[PDB]
């Protein structure tokens, strides 16, 4: 079963190649030509490119997820895992697993205008990640660490923005300066919002 | 010259193309064969299928400013400018030119992992953006309108990720609350940045 590597290793190129040039950049027939493999070899672990386009998306939340929220559980719910949370995120964003950054958030803009099961699965996955972020928040208030009138998704609105504009800034304008533009504007959201 | 008018045909095509599909959906054949002319009648416009990408992303950029820009200078830099211009560009994204949202915030993704002349116009518009809103809230404080200490770049920041998170949300969730978001998040960038 040394299969599980050899889908590691599809599914690791994947998400590097998507990461610049999109989901759609990903067919069975690029990836064999990256790995040295046969369409058949490639085939046999995904049957179409829309199955592998879903898994390295799903991979690569995967990974994301184990980096950024796993590590913050060692926190209590509300503000303390929501900082941590946020503080990893920014990390993330800053030094990316992949070439091309976060892989999540231009499958976002790949994939909005393009209705089918890949959108789908990129509307799973952004749901996930504003639930995890919406918990705290949630838990902030009920445990009286936020007040109880707070807005918990005006936060959320601007805390996801924050996030974005990392990405873009990083990614386009190699801005090393947007991170801590993120931070504060993280800070200040759980400031009244 | 009613060259100018087929002009027009082509690359209005193009950018609703290109709003849904990407900037690399747009080809010289794809043109033709949606307008019903002949590649060497859309050549003639444009040489390349770069020189297309680019005169298509320009001609979105026009109108665009043209309907976000131009009504705001009617108001006196710094804050009421900011506020209309601000005001514009939230309408702008709710009830889009194009069927895929704002092709400017698309582009952005798309070309940031893309090093070429295509990417590089895409950072041209947006520093050209992105200066709009800086002139005015540097005029702000320069009249007083903002204290003295106000940090320029937070709140150009803020309101940028508003303006990102705004089209993630029109364009993925249908979510039209995202623009009552967006508009608490403009005000709330003014507040403290
Ligand atoms: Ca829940
Ligand atoms: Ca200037």
């Amino acid at each position: 079963a040394e299969a599980q590597a050899t889908r590691g290793r599809i599914l690791g190129r994947a998400a590097e190649i998507a990461s610049e040039e999109g989901l759609d950049g990903i067919t069975i027939g690029r990836l064999a030509e990256e790995l040295e493999m046969s369409k058949s070899g490639v085939h046999k672990h995904f049957g179409t490119k829309e199955t592998l386009q879903i898994s390295t998306l799903d991979k690569a939340f995967v990974d994301f997820w184990h980096r950024v929220v796993e590590p913050a559980l060692a926190e209590p719910p509300g503000l303390r895992r929501l900082r941590a949370v946020c503080a990893n995120s920014v990390g993330y964003l800053e030094e990316p697993l992949l070439p091309g950054g976060c892989l999540l958030t231009a499958a976002l803009s790949e994939y909005d205008g393009r209705p089918g099961r890949v959108r789908d699965a990129v509307a799973e996955v952004w749901s996930r990640w504003r639930e995890q972020l919406r918990a705290d928040l949630t838990a902030a208030v009920d445990k009286g660490e936020l007040p109880a009138g707070f807005d918990v998704e005006q936060a959320l609105f601007e805390i996801v923005a924050a996030g974005l504009a990392l990405n873009a800034a990083m990614q386009l304008q190699h801005d090393r300066t947007a991170a801590d533009r993120a931070r504060r504007a993280i800070e200040r959201a759980l400031a009244q919002s």
